[PDB]
């Protein structure tokens, strides 16, 4: 999509199996922002195999034909209960063994993943993202291991592409603060922005008795995406959204003028979020953006940006 | 104490109780820069009463002479600790229902103890200092109930300090990250660097499957610290750090290059980190920490303070 003066930004949609892509190609998707891939894990007895998850990848990568695909690999841990994964009772799961800590102590489950987004990759364009990421090292780990699996599918004569691109799902404030050395390390970011806001703000938002504090328009959320969307760009690469927040109809020209590249949500608002999009301004946006992040508080930020929208 | 070239910073003693306070005179404490009010509320079947809490208070007030003494207020949740308050139980209580949002729920519990603090800071020097502190919108309702008990304690004739002063342990990355917004507000910060490392790096230091990701030392807590300080003195306020890093002998001359003003630590730590703060350059130091807070990674930060040091 393309603002009122010419500034495009990317407008995709969140799927959480492949049928989701129905939806989102009925509703415009320029894309596929965020590809879940729990479905694969869940309700069943044992891990999903490297044939069965590239079955599932490869119909994505075709059913989007020259559309881009970003896989989020696997973002699960101990508050599901998925028994077969013989995950660890934990007080606090959301700040446990979860999701890429799994991944890189299991290297079965890595592997496997990785193995199959890479053959996946030889038949549409695939992204790789990786989730929970608080380190540089982190980053340095996986791609060491994305070129080992990448020089085995080349023993094995099996077809990938070698120019998959690979980013950082920005959920911690850990990466949203290094952001700047890890877009040296990666091509591009999502924002994780329900979970980014959970960690900002030390809130579970499903606890009943905290669930207020949730506020993903916070000045402290909003600044930490200015910084990850800065420091994409300083490094000539470009930051998405993926949260439920790029969806949001309220933040569509604040997040505009913040310079997100990508938003992607729910098909259905695809075409509001489009709407405003082509009826925006993005050099007024980057003024109201600058005012707004500014504010001391949420309800003095939420003030500047409604009235704006109005 | 002083660095060899002039440059002056307190270090004080962590206390769990009044009992503590002869050991931090022992050990040569020129202050009290955390008194956890923990063991008020533990170990117990009812909430401690106005009263007991202003004899525990005012003990400390008092044995501290000239000193100054900042008093933190309710840090704890959860059923296990706080039986007789009937918690809910939680998936991840250390982002849910605990410290300030259980005393800003139950006005009751805030009421005692400000009271208690309010009334004691007649005998010594007192500052409250409030955890788990996410927003400038929370220091001003806090602000304003000081008001509604100093008028109650003025209208019954009862002595306070009347200028008593107010902070935040900044242990959200939410915090840092606003820290320019409440430095307007409030009069110090103290950094409790093991919970923001928690939060920032989100981890839980006592899950053994993931303890190896628990690292003060990271870029994105160190350079969270940097932001705190540094907000401080755009505001002519100052910051401490009361959690165990400020008792590492491995960070000393970093945390002084940061431009850290207080240390406070257990007692017995006091010694040798003096010693390090006395024979250490104070420009030397922020020419390290600037260098070392640029790195991208915990391991390179290390290397290059420990380097340094040697
Ligand atoms: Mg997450
Ligand atoms: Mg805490």
């Amino acid at each position: 999509a393309i603002t009122l003066d010419g500034h495009q930004v990317e407008v995709c949609a969140n799927i959480g199996t492949p049928k989701d892509v129905e939806g989102a190609e009925r509703n415009g998707a320029e894309g596929v922002g965020l590809y879940r891939t729990e479905f694969l894990y869940m309700d069943r007895n044992s891990l999903p195999s490297e044939e069965e998850q590239f079955a599932a990848y490869k119909a994505v990568a075709e059913a989007c034909g020259s559309q881009a695909v970003i896989v989020r690999t696997l973002d699960i841990g101990g508050d599901k209960e998925l028994p077969y994964l013989d995950m660890p009772k934990e007080m606090n799961p959301f700040l446990g063994y979860r999701a890429i800590r799994i991944a890189m102590d299991r290297k079965e489950i890595l592997r496997d993943q990785l193995r199959a987004i890479l053959r996946a990759s030889a038949f549409g364009k695939l992204r790789i993202m990786f989730p929970m990421i608080i380190s540089v090292e982190e980053v340095r780990a996986l791609r060491k291991e994305i070129e080992i699996y990448k020089q085995e599918l080349r023993d094995e004569g099996k077809a990938f592409d070698e120019s998959i691109e690979i980013g950082v799902m920005v959920e911690t404030p850990a990466a949203a603060t290094i952001a700047r050395h890890l877009a040296k390390e990666v091509d591009f970011f999502s924002i994780g922005t329900n979970d980014l806001t959970q960690y900002t703000l030390a809130v579970d938002r499903m606890n009943e008795h905290v669930k207020e504090y949730y506020q993903p328009f916070h000045p402290s959320v909003l600044n930490l995406i200015k910084q990850v969307i800065d420091a994409s760009h300083a490094e000539g690469k470009w930051t998405g959204m993926c949260g439920e927040l790029a969806g949001d109809e309220r933040a569509t020209l604040l997040l505009l003028g913040m310079g997100l590249d990508e938003f992607s949500m729910s098909a259905i608002s695809i075409p509001r979020i489009k709407k405003i999009i082509r009826n925006t301004n993005f050099e007024d946006a980057k003024v109201l953006a600058e005012q707004a992040l500014a504010q001391p508080t949420t309800d003095e930020l939420m003030t500047l940006v409604n009235k704006f929208i109005e």
